[PDB]
């Protein structure tokens, strides 16, 4: 069993609590709050592989938290919650993605671009914007809806698979590899 550590960051007020609370519970509906801080730990079996999916549901009340930084370092994958009908939502995601990848290493950090409220006919972000973000990190992108309760299903399982793949590429890459150990000079 491998603990697949998840953390939800970026785009707040969009309905982060609804997606996470509902996905874990599926008992209460029509829940909507500005931002609810309450971590949830739910294990899920993927492709016959038992793993722990802990969705770190937190609020942006204070960016200065030792625990917040602590979780980001220990996290394995990030959920990119955004509203396709809002520029700010995906724009906010980009800022967080750049900081997270910067802090940890670079465009090699596990995460999947997953939005909500796709049913609403008011898209402000085209394929190329979501595509640009996903292609930048070399990972797939998708849109979902809490109302539909379907896209989050694919997004959650897909995220897990990409995380596993990161381990695959990283393992094959090993501690080091590059093209040449030696060095050369362009000179004139």
């Amino acid at each position: 069993m491998t603990e697949y550590k998840l953390v939800v960051v970026g785009a707040g007020g969009v309905g982060k609590s609804a997606l996470t609370i509902q996905l874990i519970q599926n008992h209460f509906v029509d829940e909507y709050d500005p931002t609810i801080e309450d971590s949830y730990r739910k294990q899920v079996v993927i492709d016959g592989e038992t793993c722990l999916l802990d969705i770190l549901d937190t609020a942006g009340q204070e960016e200065y938290s030792a625990m917040r930084d602590q979780y980001m370092r220990t996290g394995e994958g990030f959920l990119c919650v955004f509203a396709i009908n809002n520029t700010k939502s995906f724009e906010d995601i980009h800022h967080y993605r750049e900081q997270i990848k910067r802090v940890k290493d670079s465009e090699d950090v596990p995460m999947v671009l997953v939005g909500n409220k796709c049913d609403l006919p008011s898209r402000t972000v085209d394929t190329k914007q979501a595509q640009d973000l996903a292609r930048s990190y070399g990972i797939p992108f998708i849109e979902t809806s809490a109302k539909t309760r379907q896209g989050v299903d694919d997004a959650f399982y897909t995220l897990v698979r990409e995380i596993r793949k990161h381990k695959e590429k990283m393992s094959k890459d090993g501690k080091k590899k590059k093209k040449k150990s030696k060095t050369k000079c362009v000179i004139m």
